[PDB]
């Protein structure tokens, strides 16, 4: 059983004995501050809401627990094991914290309130900042939202472009990270991140997050298609590759099938197995069971630009109404190798320049998608704003002198629509002038309670491009 | 409740239709294949043998959860759910594979098999690799605790040509990475490969996950101290930061404190009011109980030379017996912003180029030490190199034109010493020739048990650096 207790930096453990002396409250907010990445995603406080903080969190057991384990790890009693029986003896172990929160899958620019904290009981000043940590790990899901909708954009910018319209986007950038992530929670969490903007994903895992602390009206959010690895090819011997393609092809002759084919020579087996011994199972297929060419090796671009090269030599090019070439319908290629938002975008530029349609490809991405991502990205932080002390409010910050960029917000803060259809954060209780229409930030959490959720349908509404909405 | 049926890569589902038709076996192994990181900690398979892999995995339920999960996610029936009722109905729901493995905790070179999975039931030749996801994911706390391992190295280095010897070198890497992580399961697997290379981590989740998998003599693997952050002193108001010192020490006399310092002015706080207004406070503290400061911004070593300069300026400096100049044994730095294995070792160098001791300082590490890292640092890989099909068996491998770093192992494989002690790993059988000695790999599971382990102790010991070795002997 998870213990909440347990669940912060062993340092904001010893915190409840630095605040200032009679200190009633204490009020923090989260943003992703300022400094590429203008606008970010706000997507994964409601799972992190519903799984660790709502509810009976605090038993005598776990008090008991975090007391013995404390000991031993500062090797001296400093936990405040009081205050934890206070919120277990008269809220039957209910956290009185209220948390506000923009909704889930709104596009926010940097340097926003996005959520901000406090407690509702004086005697629980220091459990604001104790579940900071708790709070702090929603920088994953924002950041792969926001990583992954930055891809869409560019891939959307060039299908558009090539193609005339954004058929096919949603299905145009899978994720593959499964294996690349570094746990099974993290694999979860970030696949539903990453379904915020896209349909394709293997990482099973966040199917049953979204199930369970979102919801959709669609049986599933996300979709896959029959594939090979390596060893699904390899296991034939290296002289029976065309046997391997052949039996894969003929199995899955009715779906879209995706096989790797650079297992010992890419540009042989588009050219030689694809394209003459095994051109006539190719040429058969169905519009709607197409067979997809995955190189996994060399550089992207160049692997790409010549896989592209070989079969337009070997098989039916067309040219689309903006002048750029089309496989026909029953082939396909997805590049899954070396894919990040850098090389995505180096590649759909190399393909434009040679007149190739983005209709003919998609991306896999794996590692790049969902583990080279940090906090330090889009400089996500929880800082205290306000307290109060003496029954006197004051207005809080940190103000750095060697960098500029660290300083945080002042006091009471609200996220607002400015007139021409920006975004503000008004500081220092000035929302309260009430000058700028109505604070988007709701209490999404209060005593215990999840106030207000969100469904992963609306997340995704909230979440679309501009060009989709034109 | 975890299924393992749903801990796959979609893909993998169709593969028991792609094989060969009669396979028998299917034999992979896992590398951190050859392409700064020469030798990696092989640590972490443990966990995850006990916690997905051993036991009752497979139930009625869990077969009918993931049937109508895939036929919605493929929108086609192609659940292998007549392999998976086998499984259940012949073993009891119990893995028919069996995975050798180095011992946890050695230091391996580059391109060596560090684990190997094979089916032992012929029905189950799909079943490998199936749990080739949830096994690749052990590249994570090997990569952490090889990473980790490395600043460790260089800290020893700096720290032994400075004070003549390694004292206090386990609490110089400090783990601060739990908000910094991508979850709370990371944050425990994460703060445990560190945990195998030093002492200290606030990621309290380490701890438990040490004692439930792997066990160590004492209470806890990991240790910490009382520590200020921001909001504790600037709640205090702008004017009031020197009543936020004051109390901070005050309330943590006897043991050791932490304060942050750069709230306002870094340079100030160090000056005038530790080095002026509070210095009475500071230098009656115990040698036990240091006031650790602790400076959070500005260029990493520019920050951490100035803070000390004026220390030394406040407070009595000595020199110690290698000429190094060495604050009071009341007070130290901790400097926890930027660093990663590269500003690490910048800070080091420029330090004992100004003549300071690394014994003046610590270092904290967060998203450094836990989340900037990918499975593309040590190449960490799966594959598979031997099937038997019709009787048959045969050495498989992928050898991509483009890439030559991208070739495979071919056949069943060992682990070996050489003869002047080093790794070898043998290929094609061939160490069944018995040319240099027994394989290093165990058996650490087969048909559902674990069945070799390794406590958490015995890791840190395999781990160890050479020097430390050297300075033991
Ligand atoms: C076969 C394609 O399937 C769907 O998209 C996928 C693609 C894809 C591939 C190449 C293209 O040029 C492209 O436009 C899309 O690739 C996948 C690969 C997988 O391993 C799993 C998937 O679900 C898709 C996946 O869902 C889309 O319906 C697409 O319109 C159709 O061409
Ligand atoms: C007060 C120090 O505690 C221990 O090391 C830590 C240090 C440290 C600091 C400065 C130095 O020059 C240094 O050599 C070490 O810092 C910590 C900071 C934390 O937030 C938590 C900790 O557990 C330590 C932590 O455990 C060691 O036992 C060291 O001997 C002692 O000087
Ligand atoms: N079926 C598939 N379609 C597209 N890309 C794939 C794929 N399977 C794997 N990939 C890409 O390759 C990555 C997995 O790497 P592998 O383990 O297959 C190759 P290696 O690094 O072990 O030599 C994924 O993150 C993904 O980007
Ligand atoms: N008590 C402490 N001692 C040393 N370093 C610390 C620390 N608390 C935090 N840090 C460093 O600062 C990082 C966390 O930064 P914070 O979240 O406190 C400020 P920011 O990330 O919003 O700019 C940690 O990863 C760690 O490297």
């Amino acid at each position: 059983e998870f213990n909440i207790l347990l669940a912060t930096d062993s340092y904001k453990v010893t915190h409840y004995k630095q605040y200032p002396p009679n200190t009633s409250k204490v009020y923090s907010y989260f943003e992703c501050r300022e400094k590429k990445y203008e606008e970010t995603v706000f997507y994964g406080l409601q799972y992190i809401l519903n799984k660790y903080l709502k509810g009976k969190v605090v038993t005598k057991e776990k008090i008991q627990e975090a007391k013995d384990v404390y000991k031993e790890h500062f090797q001296d009693d400093v936990f405040n094991e009081k205050g934890w029986n206070y919120i277990l003896e008269k809220y039957d172990g209910h956290l009185p914290i209220e948390i506000k929160a923009v909704p889930e899958g709104f596009v926010i620019p940097r340097g926003n309130v996005l959520f901000t904290v406090e407690n509702t009981d004086p005697e629980c000043y220091w459990l604001t900042n104790w579940i900071e940590t708790i709070l702090v790990q929603s920088w994953y899901p924002i950041t792969v939202a926001t990583n992954s909708r930055e891809q869409k954009k560019i891939l959307a910018k060039y299908l558009l472009e090539t193609s005339g319209n954004l058929d096919g986007l949603e299905y145009k950038l899978h994720d593959f990270g499964y294996r690349g992530v570094s746990s099974q929670e993290t694999a979860g969490i970030g696949a539903s991140a990453h379904l915020v903007n896209f349909k394709g994903t293997d990482t099973v895992a966040g199917l049953a997050l979204i199930k369970k602390y979102y919801g959709t009206k669609d049986p599933v959010p996300g979709y896959s298609v029959p594939a090979a690895e390596h060893s699904t090819i390899t296991a034939w011997g290296k002289d029976h590759e065309k046997d391997a393609f052949e039996h894969i092809v003929t199995q899955f002759s009715s779906v879209p099938v995706s096989v790797v084919s650079d297992s010992y020579d890419i540009y042989n087996a588009c050219e030689k197995i694809w394209g003459e011994d095994l051109r006539h199972l190719i040429v058969s297929r169905s519009t709607q069971a197409p067979l997809i060419i995955r190189p996994d090796s060399g550089n992207p671009l160049d692997t790409v630009l010549k896989v592209l090269e070989i079969l337009g030599k070997k098989f039916p090019v067309t040219e689309n109404s903006k002048g750029y070439k089309l496989l026909p319908p029953y082939l396909r290629v997805i590049q899954g190798d070396g894919v990040d938002i850098n090389t995505l975008q180096e590649i759909v530029e190399g393909m434009k320049q040679k007149m190739w349609s983005i209709e003919n490809i998609a991306f896999g991405s794996g590692g790049g998608l969902l583990q080279k991502l940090t906090r330090d990205l889009l400089n996500c932080s929880f800082k205290c704003s306000y307290v109060v002390t003496n029954g006197l409010g004051i207005n809080v910050f940190k103000d750095p002198v060697a960098d500029p960029n660290k300083r945080s917000k002042k006091g009471r803060l609200s996220l607002h629509r400015t007139p021409a259809g920006n975004f503000v954060t008004l500081e220092e209780g000035k929302g309260d002038l009430e000058e700028y229409g109505q604070d988007l930030l709701h209490t999404v959490f209060k005593n215990g309670k999840v106030t207000k959720s969100y469904s992963f349908d609306e997340i995704r509404k909230n979440a679309q491009l501009n060009i989709e909405l034109e």
